[PDB]
Protein backbone atom coordinates (compact mmCIF):
# COMPACT_ATOMS: atom_id res chain seq x y z
CA UNK A 1 0.00 0.00 0.00
CA UNK A 2 0.77 3.62 -0.10
CA UNK A 3 0.87 3.97 3.94
CA UNK A 4 3.85 1.05 3.79
CA UNK A 5 5.51 2.49 0.96
CA UNK A 6 5.89 5.97 2.80
CA UNK A 7 7.04 4.01 5.63
CA UNK A 8 9.98 2.71 3.45
CA UNK A 9 11.16 5.91 1.76
CA UNK A 10 10.79 7.49 5.79
CA UNK A 11 13.41 4.66 7.21
CA UNK A 12 15.72 4.84 3.52
CA UNK A 13 15.89 8.84 4.17
CA UNK A 14 16.50 8.31 7.97
CA UNK A 15 19.37 6.14 7.20
CA UNK A 16 21.39 7.81 4.32
CA UNK A 17 20.45 11.34 6.56
CA UNK A 18 21.55 9.74 9.60
CA UNK A 19 25.38 8.94 7.62
CA UNK A 20 27.67 12.01 8.16
CA UNK A 21 31.26 11.78 7.18
CA UNK A 22 32.18 9.45 4.83
CA UNK A 23 29.45 6.97 2.78
CA UNK A 24 30.98 7.32 -0.73
CA UNK A 25 30.73 3.88 -1.81
CA UNK A 26 27.01 3.23 -0.62
CA UNK A 27 26.59 7.08 -2.64
CA UNK A 28 27.60 5.38 -5.57
CA UNK A 29 26.44 1.70 -5.30
CA UNK A 30 23.11 3.14 -4.83
CA UNK A 31 22.79 4.99 -8.01
CA UNK A 32 21.36 1.45 -9.83
CA UNK A 33 18.39 1.63 -7.80
CA UNK A 34 17.47 5.46 -8.67
CA UNK A 35 15.08 4.85 -11.87
CA UNK A 36 13.18 1.76 -9.86
CA UNK A 37 11.66 3.62 -6.76
CA UNK A 38 8.69 5.37 -7.30
CA UNK A 39 9.00 8.93 -8.84
CA UNK A 40 8.10 11.13 -5.95
CA UNK A 41 10.99 9.85 -3.89
CA UNK A 42 13.42 10.31 -7.10
CA UNK A 43 14.53 13.68 -6.36
CA UNK A 44 15.35 13.53 -2.65
CA UNK A 45 16.68 10.37 -3.18
CA UNK A 46 19.12 11.75 -5.91
CA UNK A 47 19.57 14.35 -3.13
CA UNK A 48 20.63 12.47 -0.62
CA UNK A 49 23.16 10.25 -2.72
CA UNK A 50 24.57 13.73 -4.19
CA UNK A 51 25.04 14.71 -0.24
CA UNK A 52 26.68 11.27 0.68
CA UNK A 53 29.59 11.70 -1.70
CA UNK A 54 29.29 15.38 -1.15
CA UNK A 55 29.69 15.54 2.67
CA UNK A 56 32.94 12.78 1.90
CA UNK A 57 36.14 14.67 3.01
CA UNK A 58 38.40 14.72 0.13
CA UNK A 59 42.24 13.84 0.95
CA UNK A 60 44.43 16.82 1.80
CA UNK A 61 47.50 17.49 -0.76
CA UNK A 62 50.19 16.88 1.94
CA UNK A 63 48.53 12.79 2.57
CA UNK A 64 47.93 12.66 -1.41
CA UNK A 65 52.00 13.49 -1.30
CA UNK A 66 52.52 11.06 1.81
CA UNK A 67 50.78 7.98 -0.73
CA UNK A 68 52.22 8.52 -3.55
CA UNK A 69 55.78 8.92 -1.38
CA UNK A 70 54.72 5.15 -0.11
CA UNK A 71 53.33 3.54 -3.30
CA UNK A 72 55.45 5.19 -6.31
CA UNK A 73 58.82 6.21 -3.85
CA UNK A 74 60.35 9.32 -2.58
CA UNK A 75 61.33 10.68 -5.71
CA UNK A 76 57.77 10.55 -7.30
CA UNK A 77 57.68 13.92 -8.47
CA UNK A 78 60.34 13.47 -10.79
CA UNK A 79 58.19 11.19 -12.70
CA UNK A 80 56.08 14.29 -13.07
CA UNK A 81 56.97 17.58 -15.13
CA UNK A 82 53.54 18.87 -12.84
CA UNK A 83 51.15 17.41 -10.46
CA UNK A 84 47.88 19.43 -9.42
CA UNK A 85 47.16 19.31 -6.02
CA UNK A 86 43.97 20.04 -6.51
CA UNK A 87 41.52 17.06 -7.08
CA UNK A 88 39.43 16.71 -10.03
CA UNK A 89 36.81 13.75 -8.95
CA UNK A 90 36.21 11.01 -7.00
CA UNK A 91 36.04 7.29 -8.67
CA UNK A 92 34.91 4.67 -6.20
CA UNK A 93 37.46 4.19 -3.49
CA UNK A 94 40.02 6.40 -5.28
CA UNK A 95 40.06 10.38 -5.82
CA UNK A 96 41.33 11.75 -8.92
CA UNK A 97 44.53 14.41 -9.98
CA UNK A 98 45.29 15.51 -13.00
CA UNK A 99 49.15 16.06 -14.02
CA UNK A 100 51.70 15.97 -16.80
CA UNK A 101 54.23 13.39 -17.16
CA UNK A 102 57.81 14.15 -17.38
CA UNK A 103 57.46 13.02 -21.40
CA UNK A 104 54.82 15.45 -21.57
CA UNK A 105 51.58 13.42 -21.50
CA UNK A 106 48.83 15.12 -19.74
CA UNK A 107 47.69 11.98 -16.86
CA UNK A 108 45.28 10.72 -14.51
CA UNK A 109 46.26 9.81 -11.03
CA UNK A 110 44.05 7.75 -9.06
CA UNK A 111 44.68 7.66 -5.01
CA UNK A 112 43.15 4.98 -2.99
CA UNK A 113 41.78 6.87 0.15
CA UNK A 114 43.06 4.95 3.02
CA UNK A 115 40.89 3.62 5.33
CA UNK A 116 39.05 2.23 2.55
CA UNK A 117 38.56 -1.63 3.17
CA UNK A 118 36.83 -0.71 6.84
CA UNK A 119 34.71 1.73 4.78
CA UNK A 120 33.77 -0.74 2.11
CA UNK A 121 32.77 -3.17 5.24
CA UNK A 122 30.78 -0.31 7.31
CA UNK A 123 29.24 0.50 4.28
CA UNK A 124 28.47 -3.02 3.36
CA UNK A 125 26.18 -3.81 6.44
CA UNK A 126 24.47 0.06 5.85
CA UNK A 127 23.02 -1.22 2.20
CA UNK A 128 22.46 -4.84 4.45
CA UNK A 129 19.78 -3.13 6.65
CA UNK A 130 18.65 -1.33 3.65
CA UNK A 131 17.49 -4.84 1.60
CA UNK A 132 14.36 -4.81 3.22
CA UNK A 133 13.54 -0.76 3.01
CA UNK A 134 14.12 -1.31 -1.35
CA UNK A 135 12.49 -4.70 -1.28
CA UNK A 136 9.08 -2.77 0.02
CA UNK A 137 10.39 0.35 -2.56
CA UNK A 138 11.16 -1.82 -5.70
CA UNK A 139 10.19 -5.30 -4.86
CA UNK A 140 10.80 -6.33 -8.58
CA UNK A 141 14.51 -4.92 -8.46
CA UNK A 142 17.25 -6.27 -7.00
CA UNK A 143 19.15 -4.87 -4.20
CA UNK A 144 20.18 -8.03 -3.51
CA UNK A 145 22.71 -8.33 -6.48
CA UNK A 146 24.00 -4.73 -4.91
CA UNK A 147 24.64 -6.09 -1.62
CA UNK A 148 26.39 -9.13 -3.73
CA UNK A 149 28.51 -6.71 -5.72
CA UNK A 150 29.80 -4.92 -2.34
CA UNK A 151 30.14 -8.33 -0.52
CA UNK A 152 32.27 -9.75 -3.27
CA UNK A 153 34.44 -6.35 -2.83
CA UNK A 154 34.77 -6.76 0.52
CA UNK A 155 36.07 -10.23 -0.32
CA UNK A 156 39.50 -9.50 -1.57
CA UNK A 157 42.03 -6.98 -1.07
CA UNK A 158 41.86 -3.56 -2.77
CA UNK A 159 45.01 -3.63 -5.26
CA UNK A 160 44.67 -1.11 -8.33
CA UNK A 161 47.14 -3.05 -10.04
CA UNK A 162 44.40 -5.85 -10.88
CA UNK A 163 42.29 -2.72 -12.36
CA UNK A 164 45.13 -1.41 -13.76
CA UNK A 165 45.80 -4.33 -15.84
CA UNK A 166 42.34 -5.28 -16.48
CA UNK A 167 42.22 -1.92 -17.95
CA UNK A 168 44.97 -3.16 -19.88
CA UNK A 169 42.97 -6.13 -20.79
CA UNK A 170 40.62 -3.86 -22.22
CA UNK A 171 42.63 -1.04 -24.19
CA UNK A 172 44.10 -4.56 -26.04
CA UNK A 173 40.81 -5.65 -27.35
CA UNK A 174 39.40 -2.57 -28.04
CA UNK A 175 42.51 -0.84 -29.46
CA UNK A 176 41.73 1.58 -32.66
CA UNK A 177 38.07 0.61 -31.86
CA UNK A 178 35.31 3.04 -33.32
CA UNK A 179 32.90 2.89 -30.40
CA UNK A 180 34.75 3.07 -27.47
CA UNK A 181 38.29 4.72 -26.58
CA UNK A 182 40.41 3.27 -22.99
CA UNK A 183 43.05 5.40 -21.40
CA UNK A 184 46.42 3.84 -21.88
CA UNK A 185 48.10 2.55 -18.39
CA UNK A 186 51.08 4.40 -17.36
CA UNK A 187 51.95 3.09 -13.89
CA UNK A 188 50.21 1.25 -11.43
CA UNK A 189 50.63 0.25 -7.33
CA UNK A 190 48.57 -1.36 -4.65
CA UNK A 191 47.12 1.68 -4.21
CA UNK A 192 47.56 4.46 -7.54
CA UNK A 193 47.09 4.01 -10.94
CA UNK A 194 48.35 6.37 -13.78
CA UNK A 195 46.97 6.29 -17.07
CA UNK A 196 46.71 8.87 -20.04
CA UNK A 197 44.46 11.52 -19.37
CA UNK A 198 41.09 11.35 -21.27
CA UNK A 199 38.65 14.18 -22.41
CA UNK A 200 34.77 14.03 -22.49
CA UNK A 201 31.41 14.62 -21.47
CA UNK A 202 30.81 12.93 -18.49
CA UNK A 203 27.75 10.50 -18.80
CA UNK A 204 26.26 11.61 -15.71
CA UNK A 205 25.72 15.00 -17.18
CA UNK A 206 24.40 12.99 -20.28
CA UNK A 207 22.07 11.42 -18.46
CA UNK A 208 20.69 15.19 -16.72
CA UNK A 209 21.64 17.38 -19.58
CA UNK A 210 22.26 15.22 -22.96
CA UNK A 211 20.30 15.63 -26.43
CA UNK A 212 17.70 12.88 -27.59
CA UNK A 213 21.22 12.32 -29.91
CA UNK A 214 23.27 11.86 -26.85
CA UNK A 215 21.55 10.01 -24.78
CA UNK A 216 20.79 7.62 -27.11
CA UNK A 217 24.20 7.11 -28.65
CA UNK A 218 25.59 6.74 -24.64
CA UNK A 219 23.12 4.18 -24.12
CA UNK A 220 23.78 2.16 -27.10
CA UNK A 221 27.75 1.68 -26.63
CA UNK A 222 26.95 0.66 -23.10
CA UNK A 223 24.61 -1.75 -24.50
CA UNK A 224 27.40 -2.93 -26.86
CA UNK A 225 30.11 -2.84 -23.99
CA UNK A 226 27.59 -5.09 -22.16
CA UNK A 227 26.60 -7.30 -24.71
CA UNK A 228 30.20 -7.64 -26.40
CA UNK A 229 32.70 -7.13 -23.70
CA UNK A 230 32.51 -11.24 -23.21
CA UNK A 231 32.90 -12.10 -26.86
CA UNK A 232 35.87 -9.83 -27.29
CA UNK A 233 37.96 -10.92 -23.84
CA UNK A 234 36.03 -13.11 -21.86
CA UNK A 235 35.52 -10.34 -19.07
CA UNK A 236 32.18 -7.90 -18.41
CA UNK A 237 33.01 -4.31 -17.23
CA UNK A 238 30.76 -5.25 -14.62
CA UNK A 239 28.73 -3.32 -11.97
CA UNK A 240 28.87 0.28 -13.28
CA UNK A 241 28.31 3.78 -12.78
CA UNK A 242 27.72 6.87 -14.91
CA UNK A 243 31.50 7.74 -13.66
CA UNK A 244 33.09 5.57 -15.58
CA UNK A 245 31.82 6.70 -18.70
CA UNK A 246 32.23 9.68 -20.54
CA UNK A 247 31.19 10.86 -24.39
CA UNK A 248 34.21 11.97 -26.85
CA UNK A 249 34.05 14.51 -29.72
CA UNK A 250 34.75 11.33 -32.08
CA UNK A 251 31.73 9.83 -30.83
CA UNK A 252 33.43 7.41 -29.11
CA UNK A 253 32.56 6.24 -25.18
CA UNK A 254 35.39 6.49 -23.10
CA UNK A 255 35.59 4.02 -20.67
CA UNK A 256 37.98 5.55 -17.82
CA UNK A 257 37.26 2.69 -14.38
CA UNK A 258 37.85 -0.54 -14.41
CA UNK A 259 37.13 -1.65 -10.41
CA UNK A 260 34.50 -3.81 -11.30
CA UNK A 261 35.66 -5.96 -13.76
CA UNK A 262 34.09 -9.56 -13.37
CA UNK A 263 35.82 -12.19 -15.10
CA UNK A 264 33.50 -14.60 -17.48
CA UNK A 265 35.56 -17.34 -18.54
CA UNK A 266 33.50 -19.30 -22.22
CA UNK A 267 32.00 -15.70 -22.41
CA UNK A 268 27.78 -16.00 -22.51
CA UNK A 269 26.73 -19.01 -22.09
CA UNK A 270 24.24 -19.85 -25.14
CA UNK A 271 21.57 -20.83 -22.72
CA UNK A 272 20.83 -17.32 -21.89
CA UNK A 273 20.35 -15.65 -25.67
CA UNK A 274 18.50 -19.04 -26.17
CA UNK A 275 15.99 -18.50 -23.24
CA UNK A 276 15.34 -14.77 -24.54
CA UNK A 277 14.47 -15.90 -28.28
CA UNK A 278 12.08 -18.67 -27.15
CA UNK A 279 10.49 -16.53 -24.54
CA UNK A 280 9.70 -14.01 -27.31
CA UNK A 281 8.54 -16.79 -29.09
CA UNK A 282 6.35 -18.55 -27.02
CA UNK A 283 7.79 -21.68 -26.94
CA UNK A 284 7.47 -22.98 -23.93
CA UNK A 285 7.70 -26.75 -24.97
CA UNK A 286 11.58 -25.82 -25.83
CA UNK A 287 11.82 -22.64 -23.00
CA UNK A 288 11.08 -24.51 -19.89
CA UNK A 289 13.39 -27.21 -20.37
CA UNK A 290 15.91 -24.83 -21.58
CA UNK A 291 15.92 -22.97 -18.15
CA UNK A 292 15.41 -25.67 -16.00
CA UNK A 293 19.22 -27.29 -17.66
CA UNK A 294 20.67 -24.09 -17.58
CA UNK A 295 19.71 -22.99 -13.65
CA UNK A 296 16.83 -19.92 -14.41
CA UNK A 297 14.24 -22.03 -12.95
CA UNK A 298 15.36 -24.38 -10.29
CA UNK A 299 15.04 -28.18 -10.46
CA UNK A 300 12.24 -29.49 -9.11
CA UNK A 301 9.67 -26.75 -8.41
CA UNK A 302 6.48 -26.06 -10.14
CA UNK A 303 6.27 -22.94 -11.99
CA UNK A 304 3.05 -21.85 -14.33
CA UNK A 305 3.53 -20.39 -18.03
CA UNK A 306 2.11 -17.31 -16.56
CA UNK A 307 5.04 -17.00 -13.69
CA UNK A 308 7.78 -17.69 -16.27
CA UNK A 309 6.28 -14.80 -18.91
CA UNK A 310 6.51 -12.37 -15.71
CA UNK A 311 9.96 -13.04 -15.04
CA UNK A 312 11.43 -12.92 -18.45
CA UNK A 313 9.15 -9.73 -19.62
CA UNK A 314 11.78 -6.74 -18.73
CA UNK A 315 14.49 -8.86 -20.95
CA UNK A 316 12.25 -9.79 -23.42
CA UNK A 317 10.36 -6.47 -23.91
CA UNK A 318 13.42 -4.16 -25.63
CA UNK A 319 14.15 -6.91 -28.56
CA UNK A 320 10.85 -6.94 -29.33
CA UNK A 321 10.86 -3.91 -31.65
CA UNK A 322 13.92 -2.60 -33.69
CA UNK A 323 14.45 0.05 -30.50
CA UNK A 324 13.52 0.01 -27.58
CA UNK A 325 13.20 3.10 -25.24
CA UNK A 326 14.95 2.40 -22.22
CA UNK A 327 12.83 5.14 -19.78
CA UNK A 328 12.46 5.51 -15.96
CA UNK A 329 8.82 4.68 -16.29
CA UNK A 330 9.26 1.16 -17.97
CA UNK A 331 11.77 0.19 -15.45
CA UNK A 332 9.15 1.77 -12.34
CA UNK A 333 6.74 -0.14 -13.78
CA UNK A 334 9.47 -3.59 -14.25
CA UNK A 335 10.00 -2.60 -10.19
CA UNK A 336 6.45 -2.11 -8.67
CA UNK A 337 4.48 -4.98 -6.91
CA UNK A 338 2.18 -7.06 -8.85
CA UNK A 339 -1.34 -5.61 -9.20
CA UNK A 340 -2.95 -8.42 -8.06
CA UNK A 341 -2.39 -12.17 -6.85
CA UNK A 342 -2.86 -13.27 -10.07
CA UNK A 343 0.98 -14.37 -10.74
CA UNK A 344 3.40 -14.79 -8.60
CA UNK A 345 6.94 -13.30 -8.92
CA UNK A 346 9.79 -14.98 -8.69
CA UNK A 347 12.93 -13.37 -10.12
CA UNK A 348 15.38 -15.83 -12.16
CA UNK A 349 18.62 -13.48 -11.24
CA UNK A 350 17.94 -14.74 -7.93
CA UNK A 351 17.22 -18.63 -8.96
CA UNK A 352 19.26 -21.29 -6.51
CA UNK A 353 20.43 -23.22 -9.32
CA UNK A 354 22.11 -20.22 -10.84
CA UNK A 355 25.49 -20.63 -12.01
CA UNK A 356 27.96 -17.78 -11.33
CA UNK A 357 28.13 -17.78 -15.27
CA UNK A 358 24.66 -16.25 -15.60
CA UNK A 359 24.28 -14.55 -12.08
CA UNK A 360 27.10 -12.31 -13.39
CA UNK A 361 25.77 -11.35 -16.34
CA UNK A 362 22.40 -11.22 -15.12
CA UNK A 363 23.87 -8.51 -12.74
CA UNK A 364 25.74 -6.55 -15.35
CA UNK A 365 22.69 -6.31 -17.41
CA UNK A 366 20.51 -4.96 -14.81
CA UNK A 367 23.50 -2.72 -14.17
CA UNK A 368 23.30 -1.56 -17.77
CA UNK A 369 19.65 -1.53 -18.40
CA UNK A 370 19.70 0.93 -15.47
CA UNK A 371 21.53 3.64 -17.15
CA UNK A 372 20.06 3.41 -19.93
CA UNK A 373 16.45 4.13 -18.62
CA UNK A 374 18.19 6.81 -16.38
CA UNK A 375 19.64 8.02 -19.91
CA UNK A 376 16.11 7.85 -21.33
CA UNK A 377 17.92 6.32 -24.43
CA UNK A 378 16.55 4.96 -27.49
CA UNK A 379 18.80 1.84 -28.20
CA UNK A 380 18.83 -0.64 -31.17
CA UNK A 381 18.78 -3.90 -28.14
CA UNK A 382 17.53 -6.34 -30.62
CA UNK A 383 20.23 -6.32 -33.77
CA UNK A 384 22.96 -5.55 -31.15
CA UNK A 385 21.85 -8.95 -29.16
CA UNK A 386 21.57 -10.91 -32.97
CA UNK A 387 25.51 -9.55 -33.36
CA UNK A 388 26.77 -10.43 -30.04
CA UNK A 389 24.81 -12.71 -27.80
CA UNK A 390 25.33 -16.52 -28.29
CA UNK A 391 22.26 -18.60 -29.01
CA UNK A 392 19.76 -15.25 -29.58
CA UNK A 393 20.37 -15.10 -33.46
CA UNK A 394 17.48 -17.03 -35.08
CA UNK A 395 18.22 -20.55 -36.29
Amino acid sequence: TAELMDKAAQQLFTVLGELKGGAMKVGQALSVMEAAIPEQYGKPYREALTKLQKDAPPLPAAKVHRVLDAQLGTKWRDRFSSFDDKPVASASIGQVHKGIWSDGREVAVKIQYPGADEALRADLKTIQRLVGVFKQLAPGADIQGVVDELTERTEMELDYRLEADNQRAFAKAYRNDPHFAVPAIIASAPKVVISEWMEGIPMSVIIREGTPEQRDLMGTRLTELTFGAPARLEMMHGDAHPGNFMLLPDGRMGVIDFGAVAPLPGGFPTSLGETIRLARDKNYDELLPTMERAGFLQKGQEVSIEEVEDMLRQYVDPIKVDVFHYNRKWLQKMAASQMDNSVAQIKMARSLDLPANLAIPLRVIASTVAICCQLDAHVPVKVIATELVPGFAEE
